[PDB]
RNA sequence: GGGCACCACCAGGAGUGGAGCCUGCGGCUUAAUUUGACUCAACACGGGGAAACUCACCAGGUCCAGACACAAUAAGGAUUG
């Protein structure tokens, strides 16, 4: 299986982390959405009380929609790298990443862009 | 017994010790009147003539500048403002 299984969002996130352009957490994400900063939106599916998700949706709506599904949040966090050192390989203490919004991007083109386009044009 | 030296004395000078005042050091005083050093070899010495700084003392307040290791919160905020 050569085709990516929604692995042109995770990569983007990683890139952002590397270059320091991630609005992780909710307030930060909201802020990003509000001004010329928040370009891609990343909201958790499994949200208790549905409230955070709703908020995120609202934010997305407000001017320009940059949203996507997200696979449980924890996975995303893991991919990003939430934990120092963590032995030789893997073995990171699990953390729920919560709401994330992308600033900067950094890396250009590749499959992420395509995915974004697909999400957009309907 | 024999040497040597105006930090010994002679022969002399200038003196200090008195006077007032500076400044050191005691003693007392004081929250605290920071401390070191008392024969020459402590006492205008600490290059020490302190207005704060210096600064060590006292009365009061501020600050972490608690490197690093390992867990409790680990974003429904750690703590920073
Ligand atoms: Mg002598
Ligand atoms: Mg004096
Ligand atoms: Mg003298
Ligand atoms: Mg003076």
């Amino acid at each position: 299986a050569e085709l990516t299984i929604e692995d042109a969002l995770k990569v983007v996130l990683r890139t952002s982390l590397v270059h320091d352009g991630l609005a992780r957490g909710l307030r930060e994400s909201a802020k990003a959405l509000t001004r010329g900063e928040g370009q891609l939106a990343v909201l958790v599916e499994s949200v208790t009380e549905e409230a955070i998700s709703k908020l995120v949706q609202g934010l997305a709506t407000e001017n320009n929609v940059p949203l996507i599904k997200v696979a449980d949040a924890k996975q995303l966090g893991e991919w990003a790298g939430l934990g120092k050192i963590d032995r030789d390989g893997n073995a990171r203490k699990v953390v729920g990443a919560s709401v994330v919004v992308v600033k900067n991007w950094g890396a250009d083109t590749q499959e992420r862009e395509i995915l974004l386009e697909h999400f957009s044009q309907q």
